[PDB]
């Protein structure tokens, strides 16, 4: 409960601010895209504008985390936007991405 919470918390103030963002979980609070991309464009605001990005389009935010991460940190696409866009996705799934972008960001 101590790696997920402060997982959790690194989430939360990595992306303080962000509007539409609201990270309480690691299960619905992802399923909309919009946590994945803030942590993005806060270490590298030059992959996205996020403020284009609205909560409603869940595919297109996923996909867009997922391939630019993939893309441009070489962080691979572990999920799968479909499968992540539905009403509770899996937390284990999620949360080992989300280690994989902690590790990222943290390193280097």
């Amino acid at each position: 409960k101590s790696a997920k919470d402060a997982l959790l918390l690194w989430c939360q103030m990595k992306t303080a601010g962000y509007p539409n963002v609201n990270i309480h979980n690691f299960t619905t609070s992802w399923r909309d895209g919009m946590a994945f991309n803030a942590l993005i464009h806060k270490h590298r605001p030059d992959l996205i504008d996020f403020d284009k990005l609205k909560k409603s389009n869940a595919h297109y935010n996923l996909q867009n985390a997922f391939n630019l991460a993939e893309q441009h940190l070489g962080l691979t696409k572990l999920l799968d936007p479909e499968d992540i866009s539905v009403d509770h996705p899996d937390e284990k799934s999620i949360i080992t991405y989300v280690v994989t972008y902690y590790h990222y960001f943290s390193k280097m």
